[PDB]
C-alpha cells in the first residue's frame, strides 16, 4: 500500500559543459550521520517486508529447504605444515568454523586454534579474513572483519597458554606475513577515508601499534597494496597491483631492519608477480603477450628472464605451483580451466583431462612443496566440489572429499555448453543446467545469471542452493558475456572501457538465442547480477526491459559517471582503467550512455528486487537507494520494484554457513512467485 516517496533535493553536477541534476544525492553520508538517509532505508525495508509478506511461508519452506542439503557436521580434510597437522570443523548447528591441529605425531587430541561461533559472540556479522601461525609454532595472527565494511582487525593469541596478547591492528586490509623471527609481522594499513590499502607497516608482538614502522607506501592511488611470502620464506613481497600494471618490491624474511627492495620498476601495461624457490625467481609476466608467459631468472633483471612458457593466443597462463620435480600451471582455453604439469628435468608434459562440458579445476591449498602429490579441487553444475590428490609421477589419482549435498541425486541433472553468435558475429559461450525428468523446450523458466567485468570468470561450479530453483523447472544459466575472462585476456578488453556495452549486448544476445532455440519459456525469464553484475542487470533493464519478466540486483554499481568523478569515494581510482577516466570528455560521453542511474526513464521495467548492506565498502549503499528513488518516480508500469537494505552486512552479504540462505531464500521466494 503506497511506496515510500524519496526527498528531492536538486544537485546539479556539471563537467565538459554537461549539467546533470541529481534529486537523490544526499542519500550519501559519509559516516552514517543523517537521520533522513535510515528514514528512507527503514522505510523501504517496511515497504517490503508488507510487500513480501505473501512468501513468508515459502521463503522458509526454501531457507529449510537449503539448509537440509547441508551436513550439520562438515571436516576438512586434514593438511600437515611444519610439524602440525589442520583441520577446519563445522559443528551442528554452527554459522561458522573451528580451526584445530594438532602436532603431527599426535592422532587422539586437537587444540583449538580459534572458534568462529565464540568470536562472532553475538554479532550480526563476523568474517576470520586470515589465520597464520608463526614459523615457531609458538603465535597465531587473526584478521577479523566484526562489521562487514571489510576493515580488519588483527590479534596476536600465544597457543602455549592460549592468552591474547592487548593489541589490535584496526583498518587493515587483512593482509600480513610473519618474519622468519616470529616477532614481527608485516600488514597493510587502509586509509583513513578512501578505505585503498596503501601502507605496509612493521609490528613486534605484543607491542603498542603506535610505535609501527611505516615501510612503505604506495603514491600512485590507482594501485593497491598487498602482501605475500615465497615458497622459499626467504621474502615477503610488498604487491603493488592496478588494473593494468604492477611493482614487487622484496623484503628479506630473516632480517629485523629490512627496507623494500625493487625487483622490476613499474611499466604501463606490464603486469607480473613472482615466487622464489631452488635459488631462481619464477615470474607470470605479461612482456611478450596479453595471455601471459612463465619465466625463469636467478636476478631480478627482465633481460634475463629465461621463457619456460611462451604466451599463446589460445591459452590464458592464470597462476601455477612449484614443486621438488614438477611445475603446474592454471590455463583457460575454450572457455575452459585446466592444470598441465611440466617436468623440470625431462621437460615431460601431462594435462588432467575433464570431459564435463561445464566444470572448473584449480590448484588448491598445497602446503609443502618437496613431494608428488598434488591436491586440485574440481566442480561443475552436476558435480560437488571435490578435492583430488594426483601422483605427478605415477599419475595415480585419489578423491579425498567430495562436498556431500542431502536429498540430491547428480543424475536427475544435465548440463550443456552452448556458444551463441553475437551481433557482431563473436562466439558467446553459456554454460546451462537444467533437471531432466521436467525439462519441455519452450516451457521452463530461465534463470540467467552475469557478471562481465574485470577479466573475472563465472566459472561453472556446483549449488547447493540452486537446485531450489532446477527442483521447480528452472533453466540456470551462466553467460560468459565479454568483460569477464573465460576466452583470456581479449575477451576482457572486449568488454571494458570504449568496449563495455559489449558486456550487455552479450547478455541480451545470449538471453535471445536461449528462448528462440527453446531451452526457456519466453514469459518466464528472470535474470540476476551482484556489484558490477548489478551494472549488468541496470543497463540490461533501461535497454531491453521487456526481455526480462523480473530481475533481482545485488549491491549493484549504477551511479557510474558520478561515482568515477569522485576520487573521495571508495574504489573510484582503481577503476579509471576500467570504465574509463570521466574527467576526459571520450570517457564521459561514452560512460553516460550506459551508466544506469543516468539513463532511467518513462518505461516499463520488469519487476525488481535490490538488495544492498548499509557497510558495503566496494558499492557504496547510496548507489542503489537513489537508482530506487528514481526509478519509482519515473517508471510507467506499476510491477514490483523492491529495496531490501540489510543494516548489518556489506557487499557479500549476511556472513554464517545458514543465515547467508535467508538472502538467497528471499531472493529465489521473490522469483517463483512470478514464476507461478
Ligand atoms: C562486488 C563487486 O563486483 C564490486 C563492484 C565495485 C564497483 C566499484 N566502483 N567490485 S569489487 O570491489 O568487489 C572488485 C572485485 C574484483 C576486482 C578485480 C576488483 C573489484
Amino acid at each position: 500500500m503506497t511506496p515510500p516517496k524519496a526527498e528531492k533535493r536538486p544537485y546539479p553536477i556539471t563537467t565538459h559543459g554537461d549539467t546533470r541534476v541529481d534529486d537523490y544525492y544526499w542519500l550519501r553520508d559519509d559516516e552514517r550521520t543523517d537521520p533522513q538517509v535510515l528514514d528512507y532505508l527503514q522505510a523501504e525495508n517496511a515497504f517490503t517486508d508488507a510487500a513480501l509478506k505473501p512468501q513468508q511461508a515459502l521463503r522458509e519452506t526454501l531457507y529449510e529447504e537449503m539448509v537440509a542439503r547441508i551436513p550439520q557436521q562438515e571436516h576438512s580434510v586434514p593438511y600437515v605444515r611444519h610439524g602440525y597437522r589442520y583441520q577446519t570443523r563445522f559443528e551442528p548447528g554452527n554459522e561458522y568454523a573451528i580451526y584445530v591441529r594438532q602436532p603431527q605425531a599426535e592422532s587422539e587430541h586437537w587444540d583449538t586454534l580459534i572458534d568462529g561461533n565464540q568470536r562472532a559472540e553475538q554479532r550480526e556479522f563476523y568474517t576470520l579474513g586470515g589465520l597464520e601461525v608463526s614459523p615457531d609454532n609458538q603465535k597465531l595472527a587473526v584478521a577479523e572483519d566484526f562489521l562487514s565494511r571489510r576493515q580488519y582487525d588483527i590479534r596476536f593469541k600465544n597457543l602455549s597458554d592460549d592468552s591474547w596478547t592487548d593489541e589490535v591492528l584496526e583498518n587493515t586490509s587483512g593482509s600480513f606475513e610473519w618474519a622468519n623471527d616470529s616477532a614481527t609481522v608485516y600488514y597493510v594499513r587502509k586509509h583513513a577515508k578512501t578505505l585503498l590499502p596503501y601502507q605496509v607497516y612493521r609490528h613486534v608482538v605484543g607491542t603498542d601499534p603506535q610505535l609501527d614502522e611505516l615501510i612503505y607506501e604506495e603514491q600512485d592511488d590507482t594501485f593497491y597494496v598487498g602482501l605475500e611470502k615465497t615458497t622459499s620464506d626467504r621474502f615477503i613481497l610488498i604487491h603493488l597491483s592496478s588494473t593494468t600494471t604492477s611493482e614487487i618490491l622484496l623484503l628479506d624474511a630473516d632480517r629485523a631492519d629490512s627496507t623494500p627492495q625493487m625487483f622490476v620498476p613499474r611499466r604501463k601495461d606490464h603486469e607480473y608477480g613472482i615466487d622464489h624457490y631452488h635459488q631462481h625467481f619464477y615470474i607470470r609476466s605479461n612482456k611478450d603477450g596479453k595471455n601471459f608467459g612463465l619465466y625463469q631468472s636467478e636476478q631480478a633483471d627482465e633481460a634475463q628472464w629465461q621463457t619456460l612458457i611462451a604466451p599463446r593466443i589460445e591459452v590464458m597462463l592464470e597462476g601455477f605451483s612449484l614443486f621438488r620435480d614438477w611445475l603446474v600451471v592454471e590455463e583457460r582455453s575454450e572457455g575452459l580451466t585446466q592444470l598441465r604439469q611440466i617436468h623440470w628435468q625431462s621437460g615431460e608434459v601431462k594435462r588432467i583431462a575433464f570431459d564435463d562440458p561445464t566444470y572448473t579445476t584449480w590448484l588448491a591449498y598445497n602446503p609443502e612443496p618437496e613431494t608428488e602429490l598434488l591436491r586440485y579441487g574440481y566442480s561443475s553444475m552436476t558435480t560437488p566440489t571435490t578435492l583430488y590428490e594426483l601422483n605427478l609421477d605415477s599419475d595415480e589419482r585419489v578423491m579425498l572429499k567430495q562436498q556431500e549435498v542431502k536429498n540430491f541425486t547428480p543424475e536427475n541433472y544435465r548440463s550443456e555448453r552452448v556458444w551463441v553468435k553475437a551481433r557482431d558475429g563473436v562466439e558467446v559461450p553459456v554454460s546451462l543446467v537444467y533437471r531432466h525428468d521436467s525439462f519441455a523446450r519452450g516451457t521452463n523458466p530461465l534463470m540467467v545469471y552475469g557478471y562481465g567485468s574485470y577479466g573475472s570468470s563465472m566459472d561453472p561450479a556446483f549449488s547447493a542452493s540452486r537446485l531450489s530453483l532446477l527442483d521447480r523447472g528452472f533453466v540456470f544459466v551462466l553467460a560468459h558475456i565479454r568483460g569477464g575472462g573465460e576466452l583470456g585476456q581479449l575477451w576482457y578488453e572486449d568488454g571494458k572501457l570504449f568496449k563495455k556495452q559489449n558486456t550487455f549486448n552479450d547478455f541480451i544476445d545470449v538471453t535471445e538465442a536461449l528462448i528462440a532455440q527453446g531451452y526457456g519459456d519466453a514469459k518466464r525469464v528472470f535474470a540476476m547480477g551482484g556489484s558490477a553484475g548489478g551494472l549488468l542487470m541496470g543497463a540490461v533493464i533501461n535497454q531491453a526491459p521487456e526481455l526480462f519478466n523480473g530481475i533481482v540486483a545485488q549491491v549493484p554499481f549504477v551511479d557510474v559517471v558520478t561515482t568515477m568523478l569522485d576520487e573521495s569515494i571508495p574504489l573510484t581510482t582503481g577503476e579509471y582503467d576500467e570504465w574509463g577516466n570521466p574527467n576526459q570528455q571520450a570517457y564521459y560521453d561514452y560512460i553516460l550512455q550506459y551508466s544506469p542511474y543516468d539513463q532511467v526513464k518513462a518505461q516499463d521495467y520488469p519487476h525488481m528486487l535490490v538488495t544492498t548492506g548499509l557497510h558495503d565498502s566496494q558499492v557504496q549503499y547510496w548507489e542503489p537507494a537513489k537508482w530506487v528513488a528514481k526509478l519509482r518516480e519515473l517508471k510507467t508500469d506499476d510491477r514490483q520494484l523492491l529495496l531490501y537494505t540489510d543494516m548489518d552486512s556489506g557487499h557479500g552479504g549476511k556472513s554464517g554457513r545458514f543465515k547467508a540462505y535467508e538472502d538467497i531464500a528471499l531472493e529465489y521466494a521473490f522469483i517463483l512467485a512470478l514464476a507461478e
